[PDB]
């Protein structure tokens, strides 16, 4: 197979990430980990402190510089890249202290002076619809707005990015990219070595002054329409409608899009329509669709139970806790380990040679099935009945692991879970319980 999917290990520290790469992400074929911001940020326990930078020293809640490097190396040894959440728009609000011991205040930081910032003003709600200048030059919730047109600012951010590349970081999330002119991002990328993966966070559901399409020339772009519409369909619509999901629904080009069911902001209600781990099996099924369907570069969300406090930081117990995995309950949720989601990743990994949707079938409502040509086939039953339709595939006849429920043995003789039969004529006689699914692919076939 080939790498197709990455994961946000939200608020995971560098030792937990490194261990997770070795024990799970490498073996299961995840391509990369998006880590929380690793630069110096304001002190305090809330998750949102990570988005208030104080400097570019690599001392953060996740760990120190040596720990960060050890993580990059341990993950890369098992084939997993690191993408860094990169704060290109701003520095912390107000005054205080950072996680490396530095002080700041009055738009004075270890590496920035007041002249390195746009003149202070406030982004007001109306500005998103009618004032691009203010969205991009004024302050987002009090954060000091860097003058991203300045050569010094561009050189300082680029030096941060290039230091990360020199220690092995392979990609970058440009936080708050809507708040930075795409032209400024273009000037920054000219100072960045090489061609790392770059994706830009731009929330654009339509109807505002700045469009996500403005950022296509400078890197990948978050397609927030994807999760918003997918959530609405899974909650209130029909899965049959998804037969032409993608550009036909008004989305950006597939080859530019980072897609996801939810992210750290919008799982806190910051779309009521967004699906999250709180939705249980409905979330499972949405992720199976996303990962089987050939649109975009998907990012699986990996969350913690925040017990109703949308500002709280993560659990005070590590993920890997002296031999106990603190997953699936009221600490870390570890969605990337949920069987249907990890199985979806394996499916995407092994269908990457055929980015077509073939033999689409539905019952006009909430039962669907489709193929990736002869590389794979899937079905979802999001109804209260058993799905027993006979569907056409392009798969070679034989017996296949349902990779949502099990894995092929090292000897290729058996599956650890359900086995699916492709008939002589390429059909499958489905037998899918209510709110269940199946996926098979050409590299999980019994020999
Ligand atoms: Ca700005
Ligand atoms: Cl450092
Ligand atoms: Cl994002």
């Amino acid at each position: 197979g080939t790498p197709t999917t990455f994961v946000h290990l939200f608020e995971w520290n560098w030792q937990d990430v490194a261990q997770e790469c070795e024990q799970y992400l490498g073996p299961k074929g995840y391509a990369a980990v998006q880590v929380s911001p690793p630069n110096e940020h304001i002190t305090g326990s809330q998750w949102w402190t990570r988005y208030q930078p104080v400097s570019y020293e690599l001392q953060s809640r996740g760990g120190n510089r040596a720990q960060f490097i050890d993580m990059v190396n341990r993950c890369s040894a098992v084939g997993v890249d690191i993408y860094v959440d990169t704060l290109i728009n701003h520095m912390a609000a107000g005054s205080g202290t950072g996680t490396a011991g530095n002080s700041f205040g009055n738009k004075s930081f270890p590496i920035y002076s007041p002249q390195d910032f746009h003149e202070s003003c406030t982004i007001n709600n109306s500005d998103y619809g009618n004032d691009r200048y203010r969205v991009q030059n004024c302050e987002l919730v009090g954060l000091a707005d860097l003058d991203t047109a300045s050569n010094y600012v561009q050189n300082t951010i680029a030096a941060y990015i290039n230091d990360l590349q020199a220690i092995g970081v392979k990609g970058f999330r440009f936080d708050a990219s809507k708040h930075v002119a795409a032209s400024d991002i273009q000037s920054l990328m000219a100072k960045v070595n090489g061609s790392p993966v770059v994706f830009q966070e731009v929330i654009d559901l339509g109807g505002e002054a700045i469009k996500s399409s403005e950022y296509l020339s400078t890197g990948l772009v978050t397609e927030f329409k994807y999760g918003a519409k997918l959530g609405t369909v899974f909650r209130n619509g029909s899965l049959a409608w998804l037969s032409n999901f993608g550009e036909g629904w008004g989305f950006m080009p597939s080859s530019s899009a980072v897609v996801f069911v939810d992210n750290h902001d919008n799982q806190r209600g910051h779309g009521s329509s967004i699906l999250t781990f709180e939705d249980g099996r409905l979330y499972d099924l949405a992720n199976v669709f996303m990962l089987a369907y050939p649109y975009g570069y998907p990012r699986v969300m990996s969350s913690y139970d925040f017990h109703g406090n949308d500002w709280a930081g993560g659990p005070n117990v590590p993920v890997h806790n002296n031999g106990n995995l603190e997953c699936f309950a009221s600490n870390w949720k570890c969605e990337h380990r949920w069987s249907y989601i990890a199985g979806g990743v394996d499916f995407r990994n092994n269908t990457a040679d055929n980015w077509a949707v073939t033999n689409w079938w539905d019952n006009t409502n909430n039962q669907i099935s489709f193929g990736r040509g002869s590389s794979g086939h899937m079905a979802i039953n999001k109804e209260d009945s058993t799905l027993t339709a006979t569907v056409q595939t392009d798969m070679a006849s034989g017996q296949y692991c349902n990779v949502l429920k099990g894995e092929l043995s090292a000897d290729a003789k058996s599956c650890s879970g359900e086995v699916i039969t492709v008939n002589s004529d390429g059909t499958i006689n489905l037998n899918i319980g209510a709110w269940d699914a199946m996926a098979i692919h050409k590299n999980a076939k019994l020999l």
